[PDB]
């Protein structure tokens, strides 16, 4: 299981798809769904108010150090995320670290 089935790369930047579970003790990657192709990250919000995608875009934000928008399921557990401006393989490197 590679972060590679979780990503690509289109003219703006890099679509990591992922899919949350909130209310975790730490927002982390904790895992891979290797049939869903999208990393496994727990989300330390509330998924209220819109905290849950909050906090999943400060996490990535922080990261990456891009801009994180949510491109697909805003009011879902399986989320598209576009990292602006960066390539895949700077995103892996930034995953895998
Ligand atoms: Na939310």
């Amino acid at each position: 299981l590679y972060f590679q089935g979780s990503l690509r790369e289109t003219s703006e930047g890099v679509i990591l798809s992922v899919i949350v579970a909130p209310n975790a003790r730490e927002t982390k990657i904790v895992g891979i769904d290797g049939t869903r192709g999208r990393v496994k990250v727990n989300v330390a919000a509330p998924p209220v108010k819109g905290k849950a995608n909050k906090e999943l875009m400060k996490f990535f934000k922080k990261l990456f150090g891009a801009e994180v928008v949510i491109v697909r399921g805003e009011t879902s557990r399986e989320k598209d995320l576009l990292i602006k401006g960066i390539t895949k393989k700077e995103v892996i490197e930034k995953l895998e670290l």
